[PDB]
């Protein structure tokens, strides 16, 4: 089983890590049909998405799709640093597939 | 997809933003019969509600919109300061789509 | 649709506004059978509670009593001013139907 | 419908008031099989635990067992005071059946 | 039954507790395919996982463990001390069965 971050994300195919060292700096939440989604952007104008649920994952994914969102939130909310992101390139804003926080 | 909340609300019917650049001042919450909703409203006397889910919302917007009233009520607690809001324009008081918040 | 806690519970009734603008000075929860409910008083010995779901409720109406059950627990810790609260004063101590919080 | 903690212990069989007036010293959560439990103990060594769920406990007590988690939980972590507990004096450790907490 | 966590982590095969006494230093989540997990790590480089729900599982520990998540998610934005982990040695990160936290 991967034992951090970087090895997880090159498990899967077209993804990428951005390390950040810093806080989120704006958070969105969609509630609009389709557009059921969150974004968020740091100070250096990286923008990146948590995907709306769909047909490419399956239903261990829906919740971890809807903890991923209550993360974000939080974390922007206090202001913790993300260290990386581990993100999948073939869309965009680039979607989030892992996040790693450290103090 | 959609990079922020502007174009985001530019993808449907009688939506609208609204730049605030201020923490929420009231917030209110209610169980009552048909009425199960939250309201907001800013110190300008700008006043925003959370729709109470209805037949026409889905599974998916159904806990979108339980999402966004979690949303509300801590960023009202933390004093959070929101930048935009896209709303409807079309019901009163207008009904809240999307949300924006920044640093 | 109403725009404030005062006129929305005016369309109820046997409803009542009482005016605290103070924080809840404690909170009473409780698991135990027939009576899974949470309690909660200011200083002045106001009293108020919210009701234990029945068979008269629609899962709609569960959901938010859930959630008033949540708001009013994390008003408590953080000592947020409660404003005013829409009542039942057909039962005692009285019913909680909405809250609105405001500084 | 009762009005206070002490009240309603007094309701069942086999129950107990505990005045602590004291935050949480320590809390313990497992996940470990057939013990799906929470443990709390105050710095006096007093210890109290919140039953595992089961077939007894109708949906209303399954429910009302997850909140009391989410409240121990919430209140350990804010170094919340606690003043009393009803709890079940013919289990060891006494098991939580409703809390009180005030400033 | 058990008191405390030492005792709990003894009625099971393969465990063995890790004495920490001090605060989660990185969080990671994901919501990759079959690596819905979570993982921490402490200063001095000792890595732990929450795993992915299995068939070694049932739906009482998939409850438990959802909030074993949000658990660790709040532990480490507060920066609270965590005490002992009660774990499975028999994986690689070792999994993570029971938590005591302690000031
Ligand atoms: C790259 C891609 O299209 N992935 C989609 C996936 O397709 C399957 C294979 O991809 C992997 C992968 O993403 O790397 C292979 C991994 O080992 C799998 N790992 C595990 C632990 O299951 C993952 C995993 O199944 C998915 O990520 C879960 O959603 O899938 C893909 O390579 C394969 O197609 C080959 C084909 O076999 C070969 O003959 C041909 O020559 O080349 C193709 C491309 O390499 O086909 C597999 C499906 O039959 O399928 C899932 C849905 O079932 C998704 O569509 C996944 O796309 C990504 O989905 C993400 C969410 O999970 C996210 O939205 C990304 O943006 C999507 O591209
Ligand atoms: C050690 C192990 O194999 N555990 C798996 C379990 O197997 C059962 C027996 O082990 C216990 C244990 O873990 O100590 C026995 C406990 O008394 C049980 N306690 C309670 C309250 O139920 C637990 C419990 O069932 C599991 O933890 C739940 O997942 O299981 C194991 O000894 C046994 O096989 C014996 C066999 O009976 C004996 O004749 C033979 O000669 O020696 C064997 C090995 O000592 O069989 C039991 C199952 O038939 O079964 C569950 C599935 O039901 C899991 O697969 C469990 O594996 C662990 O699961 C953990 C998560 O809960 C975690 O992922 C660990 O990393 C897994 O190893
Ligand atoms: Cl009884």
């Amino acid at each position: 089983t991967p034992q951090n971050i970087t090895d997880l994300c090159a498990e899967y195919h077209n993804t990428q890590i951005h390390t950040l060292n810093d806080k989120i700096f704006s958070y969105t939440e969609s509630l609009a049909r389709k557009r059921e989604m969150a974004i968020i952007t740091f100070k250096n104008g990286a923008t990146f998405q948590v995907e709306v649920p769909g047909s490419q994952h399956i239903d261990s994914q829906k919740k971890a799709i809807e903890r991923m969102k209550d993360t974000l939130r939080i974390a922007y909310l206090t202001e913790a640093k993300v260290e990386k992101l581990c993100v999948w390139n073939n869309k965009t804003p680039h979607a989030i597939a892992a996040i790693s926080m450290a103090n």
